[PDB]
């Protein structure tokens, strides 16, 4: 790499590591539209594996960018509209709280309430029908974004129905093979488990355990290889040949509601460039990230705005991940943690990097 991009990666890394504690980390730098990779540490702390280009790390929320590509990838295809009715999809869903709650408010957050996460007590298909008939919103929707992984979890679980295919064979055949990710999972294949970093909790080693709509909302593991061409794939979509795919990663990037200074895309979420880094920093810390907050409602949604910071933090109990990319700059970059570190450690740290690059 340009000795410009190594000193600005390893003088923001190096000491971000040391002072979270990160067992492995790995970094891919998207610079004039090429990749710069950088790795560290152990990917297995006990068997003295290193984290390499090849590491599978698991994506946590970064997962709700494919899922958000894939529903726009079925919006181009014209088989699901965002304003269709959630019941038009999930005819069972007869509950009358259900009347107005269109696939827009499930995949951005603001069907009026839906809780973060789906209870550990829902397993089978009746459990999640029963769930989601009893749940009771709080507002009418469209009017609160609540970051909730049971809102675009059902969205990516309803925005595959009429393919006929499972989430799973969706993602792969729609997103992951046209684009080339080869190295990037649902479910981890027994070939690749060697691959597989674990992530560390309490010191303990740790993988993401299994739960109710787990691969629409937090289910990738991927490598900084394919995360890095994820990311090339959605500063430039133009690119991409399949055609519904690239309208798909625009819908993804379009801006449907703001709250404060961002704006809420599928998946993505997107602040206007030049940002002040205090609001994308502090905005990442769960005390705001995930509180209610009243959204306005952008009408209708503003196409992919090039001068936009786009990003997404995500994480499980043993890995932290953090995405962000300037389409107008063609400027990104992806962290890859097996730890859980605030998120505004992550945001502070790639504002430094794609701030001296810029
Ligand atoms: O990635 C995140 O940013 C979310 C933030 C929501 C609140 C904190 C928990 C971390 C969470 N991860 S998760 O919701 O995707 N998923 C849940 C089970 C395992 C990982």
């Amino acid at each position: 790499a340009p000795q410009q991009i190594n000193d600005i990666v390893h003088r923001t890394i190096t000491p971000l590591i040391e002072q979270q504690k990160i067992p492995g980390m790995a970094v891919a730098v998207i610079y004039q539209g090429k990749p710069y990779y950088f790795t560290w540490g152990y990917a297995d702390i006990a068997k003295k594996q290193p984290v390499t280009q090849q590491t599978l790390f698991e994506l946590g929320s970064v997962s709700k960018t494919f899922t958000g590509v894939l529903g726009g990838d079925a919006i181009a295809r014209g088989e699901i509209k965002l304003s269709d009715p959630t019941t038009k999809y999930w005819p069972e869903l007869t509950a009358k709280q259900w009347n107005g709650i269109t696939l827009l408010h499930l995949a951005t957050y603001t069907a009026g309430g839906l809780p973060l996460q789906v209870p550990d007590e829902v397993k089978s298909s009746s459990d999640l029908l029963r769930f989601y008939q009893n749940w009771q919103p709080a507002w009418a929707p469209g009017t609160q974004r609540l970051y909730a992984n049971s809102s675009i979890g059902l969205f990516g679980a309803l925005a595959v129905k009429p393919s006929g295919l499972s989430f799973e064979q969706a993602m792969q055949t729609r997103v992951f093979q046209p684009l080339k990710l080869n190295h990037t999972w649902i479910n981890v294949p027994p070939a690749e488990e060697k691959n597989y970093a674990w992530g560390y909790r309490e010191g303990k080693a740790v993988h993401v355990s299994p739960g109710a709509l787990d691969a629409e909302a937090y289910g990738v593991k991927s490598t900084i290889e394919d995360m890095a061409r994820w990311v090339q794939s959605n500063l430039k979509p133009l690119d991409i040949n399949e055609k519904t795919l690239q309208q798909g990663i625009q819908l993804a990037q379009s801006r449907y509601w703001q709250t404060g200074d961002m704006y809420q895309g599928l998946g993505w979420e997107m602040l206007d460039w030049p940002v002040n880094p205090d609001s994308i920093i502090n905005g990442s810390d769960n005390k705001i990230a995930l509180a209610a907050r009243p959204v306005k409602a952008i009408t209708p949604p503003t196409p992919a705005v090039r001068a936009s910071w786009v990003h997404k933090t995500g994480a499980t109990g043993g890995f932290g991940s953090y995405v962000a990319f300037i389409p107008e700059k063609e400027l990104g970059i992806v962290m890859l943690a097996n730890k859980n570190y605030p998120n505004p450690a992550r945001v502070d740290a790639a504002w430094q990097i794609l701030n001296a690059l810029q």
